[PDB]
DNA sequence: GACTAGGGAGTAATCCCCTTGGCGGTTAAAACGCGGGGGACAGCGCGTACGTGCGTTTAAGCGGTGCTAGAGCTGTCTACGACCAATTGAGCGGCCTCGGCACCGGGATTCTCCAGGG
C-alpha cells in the first residue's frame, strides 16, 4: 500500500535514518538514478519499494 | 393378471464463465505562474455634416359623386375517394467479405523572425 510508505517516512524520519524510496509514481530517470546511487555508496541504510 | 425392462424428466452435483468491489501504475489533459509586450483607452482638435430657424410651393386629406366588374351565396350533379382482402413482390432482418478509410512517415514546399547593415 502507497499510504503505507510516508507512514514509514515519518516513522523513519523520527528515527533519523538514511532512506530512500521508489514507487510507481517516479519519473524513469529519477528511478534509474536512484537505483544506480543506492547500488554504490554505504551512509543511506534502507530503501523502501 | 404379476411383475420386468428401458429412457426422458425430476432432482441434483460440476463446471465454469461472469462479474461486484477495491487498489496500484502510468500517460494525457488540465492547472498554475512569469516576462513582456501589444491591445485598450484617455486627452484632444477639428471640420464639416448635419441640427435648426424661416421663406415658398406640391400634395394627402378633404368633400362629394357616378357608376362597374369582381366577390358571396343559391341549386345541382357526377367524378371520385374511403369502405373489405389475394396477392406477391419491393424490401427489410441477419451474415461475409476485401476495400477505402485511419493515420503516420520522408520529403518538397512553404510561412515566419531577426539582427544587423544597406
Amino acid at each position: 500500500m502507497t499510504k503505507v510508505l510516508d507512514v514509514l517516512e515519518q516513522f523513519l524520519n523520527y528515527h533519523g535514518y538514511l532512506y530512500m524510496r521508489l514507487d510507481g509514481a517516479t519519473k524513469i530517470e529519477d528511478r534509474q538514478i536512484l537505483t544506480e546511487r543506492f547500488n554504490t555508496d554505504s551512509r543511506i541504510t534502507v530503501f523502501i519499494l
